[PDB]
Parts: structure tokens; sequence; C-alpha cells
RNA sequence: GUUCUAUUUUGUUGGUUUUCGGAACUGAGGCCAUGAUUAAGAGGGACGGCCGGGGGCAUUCGUAUUGCGCCGCUAGAGGUG
């Protein structure tokens, strides 16, 4: 809750691991190591319905709550590490990722570098599903 | 050269060997236009370099998932129309 930084000189850097699944969105702000966390609120903590946890409105509320909790400390700039579900499952991030990113950008967090930390397998094991798949 | 024999014949009665001709064994020879068509846009093989997620054995690398050990903060997290 105490920052030794000078205001005009530099910015304080952190990182946010934006996990974008097709059912929930994690916005998790840690330090440069990643070991020490700061804030982690989800879409399900903000909206009390399971069907719109990965919604852009819930992701916007989670990004605004993360940005408010981060301005309560004083970290100014965040690097962005986008992460989908990964593994043998899908590698496309959900709809909440761009909404939470734009929400924290409009809230006023200084964007550093954006990169991908999606756990893309080299050569994975067998996908959840039979020989024919999740037919519906 | 070695072995066997049908036999014409010594004017006719008795034995042996040969000229003559027969079958088999063997040696020095003369000659052949002296004798092997080609290598199949058949095939096999050898040889040269190159190629190939061909096969086996050993070694080695990668990440994902699951689980465990340590740390930070939160009441939610999976999953579905």
């Amino acid at each position: 809750s105490l920052g030794p930084q000078v205001a005009e000189g530099e910015n304080v850097f952190g990182v946010c691991h934006i996990f974008a699944s097709f059912n929930d969105t994690f916005v998790h702000v840690t330090d440069l190591s990643g070991k020490e966390t700061i804030c982690r609120v989800t879409g399900g903590m903000k909206v009390k319905a399971d069907r719109d946890e990965s919604s852009p409105y819930a992701a916007m509320l989670a990004a605004q709550d993360v940005a408010q909790r981060c301005k309560e400390l004083g970290i100014t700039a965040l690097h962005i590490k986008l992460r989908a579900t990964g593994g043998n499952r899908t590698k496309t991030p959900g709809p909440g990722a761009q909404s939470a990113l734009r929400a924290l950008a409009r809230s006023g967090m200084k964007i550093g570098r954006i990169e991908d930390v999606t756990p893309i397998p080299s050569d994975s094991t067998r996908r959840k599903g039979g020989r024919r798949g999740r037919r519906l």
C-alpha cells in the first residue's frame, strides 16, 4: 500500500495473465516473477449466474475491479499474457479476453507488451471424446 | 598291335600258322572354315553414386495432461443450450 516510485520519472510494472476459457475468464495480476500475486477476480465473482461468466460484461466488471484494486496499490503499467484453455482442447481464447483488455485500457492501465502464454502442446495425449467426438 | 570266327584253297584222306573277310579292346597320326548366332526397350547378378515418415535395436529431446513438495491472494472452480 506504499509505493517508493516517483510520479514523473517512471512507471511500476506488473503482469496480468488473462485466461480466456469458453466458460469463465481469469484476470490475474502478479509481479515480474509471477510468484507474488496482487489481485484475481473473475466474471463469476461479479455476475451470479453461471451462463454469462465468460460474457464481455462480466469480463469488463472483472477488469474494472482488478484495475481498481491495482490503483489501490499504485502499479501503473501491466504486461499482458493471454492464455486460452490450451492442451489437447481448444486454443482460441474466449470472448472475454478482448473485452477485459479494452476495459483495463479504458480504465487507465499502461499497456506494456502483449504476448501469448497459451499452453500449446507439442504432441498431446488423447482428446476428451470418443472416436466420433462430441456430437450434438 | 591283342582276342574270337564263318571259311574259298594245298587233285581226294589227318594237325598248326597265315594271304583273304567279319565283331570287340588299344596306339601314332592326316583333315574339319576344327565346334559356343545375338544378348530381347525379357529376367537375374556384380559395380558406382544418390534417395527414401521402409525394418529392427540402443540412445536422446520436446511439450501437454495428471499427481506431489514450497510460496502469494481470494470464494469460488469444472461443465452445459
